[PDB]
């Protein structure tokens, strides 16, 4: 219960202000009574509010540059006497001028010399969802956003730093990206380039990273913000020959593509989890980029990794149906007469010539985990176990569960050094999702994977969503007819004679599968012919529900947007074989530069046709 | 890896600019350091760059008359220079004049007589999906490119010849149709017919054929240049008298029907790929003109050769269903006492009253065969075999299957003479698309094709790329039990007692059709309890998902553009059945002329209402 602590205190202002006849008089136009509070005696020049203000914090918040100026003759020190604690820590009433767009008092308190060099770091001033702004603490830093001109041109005037840092790092041109008004503020970019002239040894200011990395080139393709984009991208573009319609202009692709891996562009379009930046891979330096990388050794050396897999799995489900499987030998069946097996897995027959093919078959497989759990042990290292899920589900959850077939197809080799009688367990799920992961690769061989990605997103969000749902409604029945036929011989009838299959036989009587129970030789009890019925007309409306459930999404799908999450998955396939494949067959994409008086940088050009 | 060295090779360009201080003035409008270059001493004329330019290519590349007229006085010469090699293989400054709309050099390059019969054929010059652009090789051909006027008056008063053709034999006027800016260069359409005024004996250049056959009338239909259709067929409609809100108009109708084999219209539309090109049939000479096709002695003369085929069917089913067919007389069914066969297909008896009735009941059908054989040797001769499928698919996929069916039920014949075992193999085959070959004729019947239309593109593009995605989720499961049930007797819950038959009786469990299989008389397996489960939530996603697999694809049927490949699909019939029937039945469409002022043109009317 934190954000009841903002609002506590936000009347705490109005409580200080409302006992204070000074701070009365700062609240509206009462000049005339600032006579009555200044001249007729000392009154202190330090009385703090809730979170310590001041008079001309609390006239220029409210507009007032009338009351603003009539305290300079009472008070010039107060401009240097920032906002307390704990909310707004460092506020001046410099950073509170820019706020209002203007009173003119931005001259008239720098005829005070007031300070740039305040930062407000408070707890406000952050980026956080419990603030619905953001704006950085140094003033300049308020003033692109509020997209006020000559402002900005008025404080460079009088000793602005416009290189200087939030508390990220991240410096004024990170602040101008991240407003939600996004061409408004286009305008003060290149506004802000012109006031790079003196070029410093390190940065001209349009390379500097934060904190956590970022020069405000990709930020913007980090968090999104898609026009702003395009402006920048544009200085940076190296245009040449124009043939009329058509134009070869030619691309930087400096970060864009991976590089030594420096946080590159397009891993971070990927493992971002704001959805509204995915829409950076429609603009045109990228989308063709990508093609080229996808069109050329993409897909030919992603599917010839597909088509050794299900050869893998092939010689991995011939290598499960050919099992050990040794006739009945140690007792009769005496239990019941229902356990109806006779097989128990032999303990240690291999030198046959049937079972030395089986196992150049085996180890094959066993080592073909060992070069997949590889493929994770820096994985696991790289991006952690918990937060792994986070990377998951987005990208290719396909990911995670070929790694569970590798501890279960770990573990059944460890099960047959032992020879336990709970072989079919891992068995089971080693084959099952075995061949359910090769449809992760339908995403390569083209048309096949949209839906497969539909299957992803209808499982993940809608049917386990509908699995809570389903499995309550259930119960009630199934226990129902549990109780019902504990009444009735199980030996004719014999669905329900006990409580665990009960559910079983209940569940895929839900799905309509089985024929629906019914002697028709003997009588039934009386509650079954409603009750059954009245399961019925459930299992006629949920599962028909879950069928237009599919629909609500599939309106927002495909008309509009799972095209899109499409090429989005299939550069989250590029980059990451990009990784894991190392060099020596995967030429870097783009031309080189370095021959052309170019250097170190690589290019990438393209055609087009405008009007 | 072939489109790495068109940009290898375009930055060798920005490479010999580079190196040269006379290329580097050709680059911008160094005049001043141009006077720096050529008055102080002899520099050489030929200086190659990449691809052999000289300066004034560079210059009006680069837009720039004024360092075009600089080199004139020291070298005239190079505008009889072309552009060497590879890619612009005879590319001169008069091509890339007209490239930049104008720059008054056209007149200035002219004052050194520049040739228009240049023709720069290289590379990046036809037709290419490699090419964004596509312009032909004359210079007057570039001209009607850029839709710019007084231009393409200029060059014809300076000796452009019109009537000159490219490496295809496309005409200027072709190029004047594949431009994708549309109605932009319709107007100059007529302007070039402007200048036809010296009558040839053979062509006033609007009825000029390329090297494929294509006078650029229905080279306009084939590719489907809609707008510009109806503009070219104005001048050729010949409308007589208008009665107020009505107008009999008269359309010409020479190329459009189907005449002597000289690739008519009708069967260009079909033959095409270009999805867009189908719709010239919303033009108004075309739709009314295949209505009378299809309304008098279309349909009822089609639905007639329907109305003998299934009765062909049913004397083949009669004669299908009577069989051989003796007691079991060579042995016992001793193996397993599985073989639950007692037939054999009897080797020579036919003499019997009721074995001369299906004798009668048979030849008709293998000889029937052999006239829908003989529909196809010419027709395998005429488009191929493999190309055939490429006929297939867009116009009749039907047309296939109904050939597989004759080469079926030739060899079941085969068969009865050599009277081995395996005759039901063909008999399986030779009945089932034998019926499922009369829903071509649904086309026909009206109101009954449209759903065997969207029959057609859901299974050959959406279920056939659903059936990618089962075919491997079942073998998981399938092979799943197959191994879990391995263990367990087959003697009871017998499904799964080899693995062929495993996969087979999952597969009809995947759609839910088999009951799914459990005893309730002994216990099952552990795993199976829940696999099966695991099956349940996987049979009701997918094929709930392939149920919504179809309406993504419904969207953009009926409600925008089913219906238009109804009536496509309904001309495909058309000139296929105007084909393959001959003469003496059919009269051919609209009224024929030689009687009226008219000659040997046909022609067609119809009558509409204006506002
Ligand atoms: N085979 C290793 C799994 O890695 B996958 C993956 C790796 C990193 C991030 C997300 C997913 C994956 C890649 C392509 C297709 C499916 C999954
Ligand atoms: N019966 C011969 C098959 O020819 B069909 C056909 C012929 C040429 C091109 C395409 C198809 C066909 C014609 C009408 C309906 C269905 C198929
Ligand atoms: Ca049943």
């Amino acid at each position: 219960s934190w954000a009841q602590s903002r609002d506590e205190q936000n009347l705490l202002q109005q409580k200080r202000i409302w006992e204070s006849p000074l701070l009365l008089a700062a609240k509206d136009n009462d000049v005339q009574a600032l006579n009555k509070l200044l001249k007729y005696e000392d009154c202190k020049v330090h009385q703090r509010g809730a979170m310590g203000e001041t008079a001309l914090h609390i006239a220029a918040l409210y507009d007032n540059l009338e009351a603003a100026m009539v305290l300079m003759e009472a008070a010039p020190e107060l401009v240097f006497e920032p906002m307390t604690s704990e909310l707004y820590e460092g506020q001046t009433a410099l950073h509170i001028a820019v706020v209002n767009q203007n009173m003119n008092l931005v001259r008239a308190l720098l005829a005070r010399r007031a300070s740039v060099s305040a930062r407000a770091t408070g707890t406000a001033f952050r980026r956080s969802p419990c603030n619905l702004i953001y704006f950085g603490e140094h003033p300049l830093s308020f003033a692109a956003c509020v997209n006020s001109e000559e402002i900005v041109r008025l404080l460079i005037e009088h000793g602005a730093d416009i290189r200087a840092q939030d508390s990220l790092g991240n410096t004024v041109l990170h602040i101008l990206i991240l407003q939600p008004n996004k061409t408004f503020a286009c305008q003060m970019y290149n506004l802000l380039l012109s006031y790079d002239r003196h070029g410093d040894h390190l940065q001209p200011l349009d390379l500097v990273p934060n904190h956590q990395g970022l020069t405000p080139f990709k930020l913007a393709g980090v968090e999104g913000n898609t026009v702003m984009f395009q402006h920048l991208m544009q200085k940076r573009k190296h245009t040449q020959w124009t043939y009329g319609p058509l134009t070869s202009t030619l691309y930087d692709l400096t970060e864009i593509d991976s590089s030594g891996d420096e946080q590159s562009l397009l891993e971070l379009i990927i493992t971002t989890k704001k959805r509204e930046a995915r829409q950076i891979l429609d603009q045109t330096p990228v989308k063709e980029l990508v093609s080229l990388k996808w069109k050329r050794y993409g897909r030919p050396y992603f599917c010839m990794l597909g088509a050794i897999y299900l050869l893998y799995i092939i010689c991995f489900t011939m290598c499960c149906i050919y099992r050990p499987l040794k006739p009945r030998t140690n007792n009769r069946t005496s239990p019941r007469d229902n356990t109806l097996l006779q097989q128990k897995l032999l303990q240690e027959a291999y030198m046959t010539p049937k079972d030395d093919i089986r196992l150049v078959g085996e180890l094959v497989t066993v080592i073909g985990a060992i070069i997949i759990l590889l493929v994770e042990v820096p994985d696991i290292f790289r991006m952690g176990v918990t937060r792994f899920f986070g990377q998951t589900i987005l990208g290719g959850p396909f990911h995670v569960l070929i790694i569970t077939y590798a501890f279960m197809v770990l573990v059944t080799m460890v099960m047959r050094l032992i020879s336990a009688s709970g072989e079919v367990v891992p068995m089971s799920f080693a084959l099952v999702l075995g061949w359910c992961n090769v449809m992760a690769f339908a995403r390569g061989f083209q048309m096949l994977g949209p839906f497969t990605i539909m299957i992803q997103k209808m499982i993940f969000g809608d049917l386990m969503r509908f699995c809570w749902l389903m499995a309550v409604v259930i119960l009630g029945f199934a226990s129902a007819f549990y109780i019902i036929f504990q009444t009735e011989d199980p030996e004719e009838l014999g669905h329900f004679y006990d409580y665990p299959m009960a559910l079983f036989s209940t569940f895929e009587l839900f799905l309509t599968i089985i024929d629906g129970p019914a002697n028709y030789n003997v009588d039934l009890p009386f509650m079954y012919s409603i009750t059954y019925a009245a399961f019925a007309i459930i299992a006629t409306l949920l599962m028909l529900n879950l069928l237009i459930a599919m629909m609500g999404d599939t309106h927002w799908r495909v008309a509009h947007e799972r095209d899109e999450l499409w090429r989005a998955q299939i550069v989250a396939t590029t980059v990451m074989l990009e990784r894991k494949l190392p060099r020596c067959l995967w030429p870097r994409s783009g031309i080189c530069g370095r021959e052309y008086g170019l250097g170190d940088r690589w290019f990438l050009r393209v055609e087009d046709r405008q009007d």
